[PDB]
């Protein structure tokens, strides 16, 4: 993993800390915080205010989040941006306290590229709770790109992208801080998931790898959407943002936690929202913005994807 | 149920024949054929040939299909002439015989809605079977309708719409020929799936109605795409193809039919693409037409949406 300063931001903080919120405390001044980082095409609450927002107060938690305009379609390195300007203002704002990060889809790969490039941050993330995480990107975004039709973010998303590549070859493949993944080979936006291994879009070489159908049988489908939601995602959530080493643990979870549909201490009008949560995502997309070129690697991350072309042309050294 | 003459195709006749082909056949030297009808933003190759196209092969009829453009996002009353001018073509074609009809998604709301409003083509369609159709249409098109992203099919596939509402007044949500209605409650594009009775969208009054958590229990998920590739759906839309009664019945599908995952019949391959059936889909509509509006209904269908807003206002006598 690299090291040293950490690099510049390209946003302003005060433009990084207005995409931050923490319900029922200020962020600089709040105790127990969670930091959730939302999927491609949704803010913080319209991603976890169905599901992880409650959940996580059930816990004893004050839930924050960052929204990255504009609904995490912009390039993910400006996403993480927020994430790691989030981590450095709860840091100091509960009392220079270790945090825990729970993220869905995109948001996962924000927070390994966060740790992974920011290393000021690796000492101040409790640990990494990822809900279908795509860190080998899709192959499933190819469509969209052949079409010219993808958002920065869902071009960065894709297999074989440059952001993908700089984050392996960084060594961002193994986890940084204890890391929980939970995935789905059904998942009918991240492929490939279905190995159980390494081989995996979800997969981090150290960390706490779940892939649903290996604790509930080759039968279990939950998509992508249900793999941040469902009662099962919950009791590994439960388990890994409570333990003693920062990983969900094999104790905490089994055939009678494996349930499909959405999470069990919701209200039945959460249960219809967390199972409908991929719609407003999907609107977000179709009316976000779109372009027919991978965006530019910054400084910082350019010379891990040498040979590969964004907007501007193959990267060189 | 209308009746009385066909109403006046807007699409030429010429135009309509390009939409039809089938898989070894001319459309005038047809035997044995089956229609299929594909889902919103796709072609009939996209949705089919990775999971019923090869299915009807081994099952004896020789595939066919068409594909309205542009990728069924078009108005559906124009993606209704294509298939009337295919069950023309495939009845004439076939020497004057009745022909099965088998559909996803929009597909099966084209087809009932050409069997309603086209008396001629009521002679000549044996059976049909629908996976996962949407006659009342769905509500999750509404955060794409807010945003005027919404291309007309998606307009006209939104609960509520002038063209639900034509259909259901027109005596469209009873089967007109003998029907097979397959779909889940896990769906996560066509809603209200849930209640297992009338309401559901899926559901035509005296067909054959199957849906999957009622056979297999509220733990089974498949979602949209399921509905048409799962092994279980392939058991039933054999059933309904092989009945002499029209439709299938409880006798051919039981509890260990239950198989989520693609049609076992089906080659490494393309138990692959059937579960990425989404994809191509989803990016058509990113990349598709759009507008702030339902296209108007045609004069044949109008008066049985009075009341109703499409974009050139609201309908009268």
């Amino acid at each position: 993993l690299p090291s040293g300063s950490d690099p510049a931001f390209s946003q302003p903080k005060s433009v990084l800390d207005a995409g931050l919120t923490c319900q029922g405390a200020s962020p600089s001044s709040v105790s127990k915080p969670i930091l959730l980082v939302p999927g491609t095409g949704t803010t913080g609450p319209q991603s976890f205010d169905s599901n992880w927002i409650p959940l996580s107060t059930q816990l004893g938690y004050t839930p924050c989040w960052i929204s990255p305009p504009p609904f995490m379609l912009n390039d993910t390195q400006v996403n993480t941006e927020y994430m790691v300007n989030a981590i450095t203002a709860l840091y100091a704002g509960s009392g220079n306290n270790k945090l825990p990060v729970l993220t869905w889809s995109q948001g996962g790969l924000v927070a390994q590229w966060g740790l992974t490039f920011f290393p000021s941050i690796r000492s101040k993330v409790d640990r990494l709770m990822a809900f279908a995480p795509d860190y080998k990107g899709t192959v499933l975004a190819g469509p969209l790109d052949a079409l010219a039709v993808s958002a920065p973010s869902v071009w960065q998303q894709t297999t074989g992208s440059a952001l993908t590549t700089a984050l392996r070859n960084a060594g961002g493949l193994t986890q940084i801080v204890p890391t929980t993944n939970l995935y789905s080979a059904t998942d009918e936006i991240v492929q490939p998931q279905v190995s159980n291994s390494p081989l995996d879009s979800s997969y981090l070489f150290n960390g706490k790898n779940v892939q649903a159908q290996a604790v509930c049988g080759p039968l279990f489908v939950i998509d992508h959407a249900g793999s941040l939601t469902s009662q099962f995602s919950y009791v590994v959530g439960r388990s890994a943002l409570r333990s003693t080493t920062g990983q969900a643990r094999s104790a905490d979870y089994g055939i009678t936690d494996c349930n499909p549909l959405p999470a069990n201490d919701l209200t039945p009008e959460q249960k219809v929202a967390a199972a409908a949560l991929l719609a407003p995502a999907a609107a977000a997309i179709v009316a976000g913005p779109k372009q027919n070129c991978e965006p530019d690697l910054m400084p910082y991350a350019r010379p891990f994807a040498v040979g590969k072309r964004t907007c501007s042309g193959i990267v060189t050294p």
